[PDB]
């Protein structure tokens, strides 16, 4: 999960941020202008991402303990009604009265075990930890940020655009392919084909970019 | 799902394109400048979720068959093997062997349930229709495209920028207390909640954004 977290944030950071300031660079646009708008997209990306992560994550950590809530009280009320529900869960697989009749009666007496069934198959089985909850912003506002840097570092250092645009095009192809690796040697394997896609994905949307930076430009003699 | 894939992203297309549009208008850049950072990043970020949506749905695809495979190998090579991790199962909820045993030998004849069980335990039950994978990415590339283009479109319009930024201040912040809502109308309640939350996330960021827009321009006279 923070595994995750942190290297999907980073690429995110890797691509738009990217994205924008090669399009800028290839509008003729300065150094300092593709900074002033990239450096305003990263911090506005992680300030999205941060809070989107801890207003969702606070959504469910309420909802499935408000959900986890409701149907106790479905159980509790009409313990029949619920015992169908799950009745139907255990009919489901293929399991036959005579054997889950039983089952029910020690679930009627002990409640965490047929509530946490039903439950798992309502609230998907996912209680989940209040801390985490609030480490998977801050890891992904930072790996956001961390990420945007990356393909913006040359444009400090050199002021002429179309000259920090090629820097800043083989650090991060090099920054994308070796955190597309990384999203491989984790989770899906085939780390060199997640390498690669990661790296297209940067292509196709700096591309874009650049078709679109240059469009809206398209009338004007210098970068206005 | 689609429905809070086209809202979901609707969410990131209001803040973001919002919060650099704003920021730039702030460090006194023109109209033209701020469209050409904006739909830079509009686009740039369609692509990015397009085929991020595509590329962790066919990859999830992908493995939870693949692991739907694996499993079974392990259910046929060595029966007992696969037993026991799903004999915890029944196990695990307070379910005494002498019960459950015959029902891992009807299990034993019959594939399906038994699998599906522990598949539901090692793939969390999620076998996941192809074509729905699909209409994800495509409708939260377009949710998203239409999301960016609502705070520009007054600067398309009013080419003093800091003009537009108070049109654009008023539209979006209106669109992000109607998608609020409708975000809260569906999913977790309290739709009135929502609607203030999606707008405060529009505020820090664009605040942040203006923070670093002005930042960074800080030595120049005009806008460079
Ligand atoms: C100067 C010469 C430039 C040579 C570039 C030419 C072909 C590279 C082929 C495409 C890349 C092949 C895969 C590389 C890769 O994925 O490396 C990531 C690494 O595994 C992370 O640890
Ligand atoms: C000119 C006068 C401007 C008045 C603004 C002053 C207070 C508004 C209070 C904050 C907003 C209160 C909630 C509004 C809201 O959420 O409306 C969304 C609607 O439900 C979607 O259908
Ligand atoms: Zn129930
Ligand atoms: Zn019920
Ligand atoms: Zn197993
Ligand atoms: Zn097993």
């Amino acid at each position: 999960e923070i595994v995750r977290d942190i290297i999907i944030g980073v690429s995110d950071g890797l691509t738009v941020p990217f994205a924008l300031a090669a399009g800028l660079s290839g509008a003729n646009a300065s150094s300092s202008i593709v900074l002033t708008a990239g450096i305003a997209e990263v911090a506005a990306g992680a300030i999205s991402m941060g809070l989107g992560g801890y207003l969702a994550a606070k959504s469910e950590a309420d909802n499935y303990a408000r959900e986890l809530k409701r149907e106790q009280e479905e159980i509790i009320r009409v313990p029949d009604t619920e015992a169908a529900e799950v009745a139907e869960i255990l009919a489901r697989y293929g399991i036959e009265p005579h054997e889950y009749g039983p089952v029910v009666n020690a679930l009627r007496k002990k409640p965490q075990a047929w509530l946490d069934f039903m439950m798992k198959f309502e609230l998907g089985l996912e209680k989940p930890d209040p801390k985490r909850a609030l480490q998977s912003a801050f890891t992904i506002a930072i790996a956001y940020v961390l990420g945007g840097l990356v393909p913006l570092i040359p444009y400090m250092f050199i002021p002429v655009a179309r000259k920090a645009v090629v820097a800043s095009v083989i650090l991060t192809l090099m920054a994308l392919l070796i955190f597309g690796y990384a999203k491989g040697y984790f989770t899906d394997n085939k780390p060199f084909k997640s390498a690669l896609q990661t790296a297209l994905i940067g292509a196709i949307a700096s591309a874009a970019a650049f078709g679109m930076a240059k469009a809206v430009q398209s009338e004007n003699l210098y970068f206005q």
